[PDB]
C-alpha cells in the first residue's frame, strides 16, 4: 500500500508553475462538470488575502504566488478544496547567460537538453503579456534570429536591429535584451523559468 497517495493524492491534471502564477488544469469530464474548488490552507481553513481567477470554459484555476500559497522547503506550496454538488484535497508545489557582444550583434549559446519521463528544453520569447514563446524554427527566424547547432549546443546570433530583439534606452544609456523560457515539462506537472540575454554598450562606444 503506497500511504503517500492516501495523504498525498496525485492530482488527475495537469498543474503549470508560471513566473507569477500558478494554473492548475482540470482533466474534462461529466463528471468534473460537478466539482467546486477552492483555495485552502492545509487544514482548509480559507487563506484571507488570496484572490484567484476561475475559468469554466477552459476548466483552469489561477492563484498568484503571493498570499495563496505557503512557502515549503525548495519554493511553495499551494492547496485546493474539491466538493461535490465526500471531500478531496490536493497539494502543489512550485520551485524557487553566456551572452557574447559585438559591434553589431549580440549571440548566446544554449543547451540542447530536450531531457522518470521527465523533460528540459529552451525557447525564444519576444514580446510583452500578448505574445507568446516562437520557439518553432520558422518563426525564430522570420524574427531574424540566425541559429547554430552541433551535437551539444545551440548558439544564436540576432543584430541589434532584428525584430526579435527588444531595445531599451534611458537616456544615453542603451540596452538590448533577448527573453528566454526554460520550461520543464513531467506527467502532469509543466514548470517554467525566465531567463535574459543581455548585451548593454558602453556609452562612448554606443555613440560611435
Ligand atoms: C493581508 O493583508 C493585510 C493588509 O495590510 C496585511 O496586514 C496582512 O499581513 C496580509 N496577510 C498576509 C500577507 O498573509
Ligand atoms: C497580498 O498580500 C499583500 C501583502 O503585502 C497585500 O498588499 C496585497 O493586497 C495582497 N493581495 C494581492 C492580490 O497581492
Ligand atoms: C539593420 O542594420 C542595417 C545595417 O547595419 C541598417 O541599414 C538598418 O537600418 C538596420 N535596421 C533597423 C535599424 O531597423
Amino acid at each position: 500500500i503506497d500511504v503517500s497517495q492516501l495523504v498525498n493524492p496525485a492530482f488527475p491534471g495537469t498543474v503549470t508553475c508560471d513566473e507569477r502564477e500558478i494554473t492548475v488544469e482540470f482533466p474534462s469530464s461529466p463528471g468534473t462538470k460537478k466539482w467546486h474548488a477552492s483555495v485552502v490552507d492545509p487544514l482548509g481553513l480559507d487563506m484571507p488575502n488570496c484572490t484567484y481567477i476561475l475559468d469554466p470554459e477552459k476548466l483552469t484555476l489561477r492563484a498568484t504566488y503571493d498570499n495563496c500559497t505557503r512557502r515549503v522547503h525548495g519554493g511553495h506550496q499551494m492547496t485546493i478544496r474539491v466538493m461535490n454538488n465526500g471531500a478531496v484535497m490536493y497539494q502543489f508545489f512550485c520551485p524557487a547567460a553566456s551572452t557574447i557582444c559585438q559591434k553589431d550583434f549580440m549571440s548566446f549559446s544554449l543547451p540542447r537538453v530536450f531531457s522518470t519521463k521527465v523533460q528540459m528544453g529552451w525557447s525564444i520569447e519576444v514580446g510583452d503579456g500578448a505574445r507568446a514563446k516562437t520557439l518553432t524554427l520558422p518563426e525564430a527566424m522570420k524574427e531574424g534570429f540566425s541559429l547554430l547547432i552541433d551535437n551539444h549546443r545551440m548558439t544564436f546570433h540576432v543584430p541589434f536591429n532584428a525584430t526579435g530583439v527588444t531595445h531599451y534606452v534611458q537616456g544615453n544609456s542603451h540596452l538590448y535584451m533577448v527573453s528566454l523560457k526554460l520550461t520543464f515539462i513531467s506527467p502532469g506537472q509543466k514548470v517554467i523559468f525566465s531567463s535574459q540575454a543581455i548585451c548593454a554598450p558602453d556609452p562612448l562606444e554606443h555613440h560611435h
